[PDB]
């Protein structure tokens, strides 16, 4: 049993809910929250900007030190950093950004990072301001992630379309 509430079950391991990812993390304090990161860990807008704002910019300060030491992530890659006030850990995952021309086949590689964690609270990778089709992102998630993933979908309209169209 875990603390996640109000989710619709899609598969053995994937759950979905219409919710503000920063409000869900604050309520649950999950072991892992996933950030929709870029390779520079520059959290200016979208999921990253909202999560970072909720940490009072401490996520960005920690991320700048990580990049100064290690250099940029790979598209499809990840790193584990603090979850600050939101979670124990934040898994920063880089899905391909269609609005930069990145290979959508890298979305499966991005979701494979989730398999290193038994339970996660996450957004749909490469959705929102990243430019991919969220229906596609949900299919890759279900076909790639084997650990238990609780997906938070920001838009009520999109949530209802993801559920209604789910095979």
């Amino acid at each position: 049993v875990n603390s996640f509430s109000g989710y619709l079950k899609l598969t053995d391991n994937v759950y979905i809910k219409n919710a503000d990812i920063v409000e869900e993390a604050k309520k649950v304090k999950p072991t892992v929250v996933v950030n929709a990161a870029n390779v520079y860990l520059k959290h200016g807008g979208g999921v990253a900007g909202a999560l970072n704002k909720a940490t009072n910019n401490a996520m960005q300060v920690e991320s700048d030190d990580y990049i100064a030491t290690n250099g940029p992530l790979k598209v499809g890659g990840s790193c584990v950093l603090s979850g600050h006030n939101l979670a124990k850990h934040c898994l920063h995952v880089v899905g391909p950004n269609v609005n930069k021309g990145e290979d959508i086949q890298l979305l499966k590689s991005a979701y494979e990072n989730f398999n290193q964690h038994e339970v996660l609270l996450a957004p749909l990778l490469s959705a929102g301001i990243f430019g991919a089709d969220p229906i596609h992102s949900l299919r890759v998630c279900v076909d790639t992630v084997r650990t238990n993933v609780y997906l938070a979908v920001f838009d009520k309209n999109l949530y209802d379309k993801l559920v209604s169209s789910f095979l």
